[PDB]
């Protein structure tokens, strides 16, 4: 039995559900021969109100290289990033949910995931498998990838269907603690532009640079578009897709017309679908949001971690794309 | 006496501020013969306590058309924007702080600012004079603009000349209420990007483009390259610039090495600095962050308002510049 | 017109109550030829969830001498004593809701209360008159002097009745904002003879010692003992009596049997029952505790002192008892 | 593997650092074939950020005669005493933390005591041992004991020594969480009192009243009088006295003066030193106040119920002084 020393930056919505979920969840880890003990919660407020014992709360950065794991959920990308940096250089191993931070400061992160440090489940779809569902993809090769990767963005484009306004629906939405801290990420198509980077490095070239990736967001759309969708049978949904384009990979964040049966289209929560060969259309859908299912996420790599599984490393090296196939229909 | 009809959009830092400075101020009001009557606050948490009153607060979106004057300061882009626009078509003013609005929503917004019916001093420099600081400026030619016009990232350099780190400064600016929701916007200079257009087109081109300047942040400095600056007599800031460059205008924001005494590295504040003809150079600095520093300057702009004067106008015309110039070197 | 600058200690539930009352009454105000101006409030939290704007917030003491008032409503004795001790001093007046502070630090504080420096209203009864209600009575001498001063145990008391046990109707209590933070202080009676030992000073006797007070409070009853009174056709109250005895003033809180028909029996929230010559029973009822109860009266005060009456003072001289009836049924 | 089913009376500072604790222990509780179970938390407000899951609180009391331990940390005396004594009178015992209960309940609350129903180690100087040092102390007769109980006026003293105010420091112990709900208890002696009595209890009285216990705070106390006393060669402190004097024990609390290398002087936690004769002099010192100490000390105590130990019994017979003694010089 030995200790699992924890340090967590950010006890917001996702590192307070954390916290509370590996106490609650202590008696599983002493199957795994460990017993939680964090070091530290970093914050801003540590007198406010937070589901965090007080006492634990840092306001100010704390030495990390005597812990066994760093746990990252604070949002944006320098500050993390340069509080995080000495722990892997140390051999400490991150989990992290920041998908920001991963997909803008790759060139400093990427040789820490190409030695199995970087356990990031959490940072696409919540706790929803999508980095483990693109793992067990890679025994085929990928024709094209499509998913619904921003909670928010489907939240209101799902009550904008149902009539209600863009601001009504947002506001919900922030609420439910589903946005980032700016809304812009979601609505503009660059928390989904986020997410599909990282796919990208795990299956098909772990060099893509986020600054690749195309993106456009919500803001033509209205619950009429949506309405005039419906009356086509079509539902209308923010998709990133993966795409080979004259023998490169393309990334593409958008609006898009989908048949209203689709997977896609129907599913019930964040999703992607995926077209492989030889595997055939897969696809994977759950919460993508949300304080617990981001928990369960940083959980699931906690205990992937301690089984001596690796964290999730980028392709090898950068796969051929087989199609040319860039499918689509905008709005 | 008559009403003067106000919706306030946001409750937050800002929106409390100016909410209870209109309430204090009241008497200085009734000097134009109106008292102040707030027809709601929309805000996400009807929950928080808040120095706002329970019944002012609107959780959805309510009707603006009796106003006399939208007062926005809920952040974002697009639902501000579908929120105010029914408004501003109805010939009600807005009086706003938000910079983004203002710079990534210009092709719906610049019809309405033409019109006299978008007051935004507090959305470059806060109630720091700025806006009407140009306004004067234009009796000259201008030759070059530099400002320091960010206050977090101001911050976070002044606190690491001091030996501080990055994240602490960061941490602290976050606690001050200076940060955006999103602090990514403050560090790569984005937040110095959006103010610095809406700066041009007041200035020299009514239609410059957002996209147009090219913005790089404070990621690449640390505690040891700015001491370094200091030994060489030199300060580093986040600048941003509008200059001259083979006859058009050039805007840039990115860190400059500035000579020690040049007024904008001696500012303790915000600063813009100009050159123009036949004025020659002259300098304002403040205050550029803060929840009452920015409720002073949307109060100075409903004071405007109440005087018979109309909003801030972008440049009549388009104009090349008079003279090629060039930002400071960079780090 | 001129500035009436606050000093405010505390922006607990009375604090922030007083803090937007102010505001949003700044137009009554104005007719009293001044415009409100908080310097600050001290609080312990200056960064939590507040319904007071964050930058007013003071975390540490703060000079007061330049303040034209300083508000009171912190809760205990020795802090807030020798935070406004120096402002008393120095001729400044101090409101306060604080009747501990009163009860228990009169030798430092007796020679400003004749000096008509400090104003309490709210300290009993919260807005509810009852200094004032005394003061009037002064024409009058007093024979008997009943009250029910503590809102805690009051509603305690006609929960229990209801059948609803002790832990119960204390939570509620708790929930409502009426405890002191230490609920002990209700329940055994101890802030019943605080505000008696105030009645006392004021009607009385300026040198009455809250020691000389004999409290017991309600932790002998039950919903059986009150079913029983009931049965019997009476009510069980905490009541607080002034009255003669051998020559003396003597004050007694404890638990009493009351005809069920009798005023304080009735009373809707905290009474003050009185017989005096020549002007016969006279009694008030309202609301004990509660934020904007407690802000009503500290208002009132304030609106006393604008209009140039002074604070509240001690009887000139100990008054001779006229009657050696000591009333009672105890339970 | 059985269910340890625990009632916990309290949610705040220390019922929180106590149900994590809890948690994050589990794997030593299967060393007892036990696993914890929460049947419920009993707090005020179920809607405030908690560490504890949302499902196990409790707004109203709830039934307890199915756990096998209740432990309580919700304050006050009345309300935890008419909540826990059902329990005890079905023999399930009670951990506590709650001295101002046990010095003021005790005609209720002795009985179980002496079953051995009662465990409070936690209530003097928290999780620092202080029962079972005077347990171990039993071994020989007393001669006199005098403490350091008091965790905030401590703080406020040492703060004080170097030069900073009484608000100041009492305002900083507050946001520590060593203060009481009503800071009145800690600054006039009456916490000392009350932890005093349960240490006279103990070891040689186990009837010793509260109200025997002659109390006074530190409110003559200024950095001024501190700084001269440390010029004399001594230090101020509260310290809680118990000595022989005319054949009766008299147990005091006072600030003293301290020659300035004694134990209790050069003590930077809460200390009790005893000389009792055959064993000679005997000290310990450690934290007196705050969650994780105080949890700490219940978790020994629950350690203690299951390892077999009964509680904390009173002294089996109260006996005389053996020598006539003396605190030292007052202020
Ligand atoms: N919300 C969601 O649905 C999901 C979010 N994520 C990601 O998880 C991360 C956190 O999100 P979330 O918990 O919602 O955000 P929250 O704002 O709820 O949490 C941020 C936490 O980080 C602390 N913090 C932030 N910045 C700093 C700083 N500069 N210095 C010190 N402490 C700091 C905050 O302190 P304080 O509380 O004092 O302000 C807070 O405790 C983000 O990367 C987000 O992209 C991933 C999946 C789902
Ligand atoms: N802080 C500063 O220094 C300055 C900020 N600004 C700008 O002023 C604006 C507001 O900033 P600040 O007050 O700091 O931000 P805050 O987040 O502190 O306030 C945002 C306010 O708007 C409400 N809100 C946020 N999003 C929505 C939504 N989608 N629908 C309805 N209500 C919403 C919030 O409700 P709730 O409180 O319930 O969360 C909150 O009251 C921003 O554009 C910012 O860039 C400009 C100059 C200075
Ligand atoms: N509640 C009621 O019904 C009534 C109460 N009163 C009286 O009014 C007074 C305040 O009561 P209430 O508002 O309910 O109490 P609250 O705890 O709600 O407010 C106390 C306020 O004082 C601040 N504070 C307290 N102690 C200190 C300190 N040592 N240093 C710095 N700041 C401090 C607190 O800061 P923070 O918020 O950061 O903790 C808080 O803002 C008390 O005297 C009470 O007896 C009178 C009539 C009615
Ligand atoms: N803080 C310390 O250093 C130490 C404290 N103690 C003692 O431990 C006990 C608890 O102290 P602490 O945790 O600091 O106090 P807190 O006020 O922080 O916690 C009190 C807890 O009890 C709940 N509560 C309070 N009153 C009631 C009531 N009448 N009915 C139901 N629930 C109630 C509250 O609910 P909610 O949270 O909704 O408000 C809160 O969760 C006290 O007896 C204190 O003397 C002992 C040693 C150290
Ligand atoms: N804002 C993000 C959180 C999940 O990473 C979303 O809406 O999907
Ligand atoms: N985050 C912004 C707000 C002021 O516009 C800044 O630092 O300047
Ligand atoms: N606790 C007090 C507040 C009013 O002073 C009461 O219950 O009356
Ligand atoms: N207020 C108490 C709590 C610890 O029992 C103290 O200061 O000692
Ligand atoms: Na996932
Ligand atoms: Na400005
Ligand atoms: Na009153
Ligand atoms: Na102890």
């Amino acid at each position: 039995m030995e200790a699992l020393k924890i340090a967590l930056l950010g006890g917001g919505t996702v590192g307070s559900a954390f916290y509370n979920l590996v106490l609650e969840r202590a008696e599983e880890l002493s199957a795994f021969g460990v017993v939680p003990r964090f070091l530290g919660v970093l914050v801003r407020d540590p007198r406010k109100p937070r589901a965090i014992p007080q006492e634990l709360l840092r306001a100010e950065p704390f030495d990390l290289l005597e812990a066994d794991l760093v746990v990252e959920a604070m949002g944006g990308v320098e500050a993390p990033l340069r509080l995080v940096l000495p722990a892997l250089e140390a051999g400490i191993p991150l989990i992290t949910a920041n998908k920001a931070l991963l997909a803008e400061a790759w060139e400093s992160l990427r040789p820490f995931a190409e030695e199995g440090l970087i356990y990031h489940e959490a940072s696409v779809m919540a706790g929803t498998p999508a980095l483990s569902f693109l793992e067990t993809l890679r025994g085929s090769e990928l024709l094209e990838l499509h998913g619904i990767l921003n909670g928010t963005t489907l939240y209101i484009l799902q009550e904008m269907e149902k009539g209600r306004t863009y601001a009504e629906a947002l506001l919900e939405a922030q609420r439910l603690g589903y946005a980032e801290a700016d809304p812009t990420l979601d609505v503009e198509g660059i928390d989904a532009a986020h997410k599909l980077t990282l796919l990208a490095r795990l299956l098909v070239d772990p060099g893509f640079p986020f600054a690749e990736v195309e993106a456009q967001g919500i803001a033509r759309l209205t619950p009429e578009v949506l309405q005039k969708a419906e009356a086509r049978g079509e539902r209308v949904r923010l998709v990133a897709s993966l795409f080979g384009e004259g023998g490169r990979w393309r990334a593409a964040v958008a609006p898009r017309r989908l048949p209203q049966d689709h997977p896609l289209a129907r599913a019930r929560g964040n999703a992607l679908w995926v077209r492989a060969r030889p595997l055939g259309e897969a696809f994977v859908t759950g919460p993508g949001a949300g304080g617990g299912a981001t928990a369960s996420g940083l959980f699931a790599d906690l205990l992937r971690f301690l089984s001596g599984a690796p964290g999730h490393l980028p392709a090898p090296r950068a796969r051929p794309p087989l199609e040319e196939g860039s499918p689509w229909p905008g709005v």
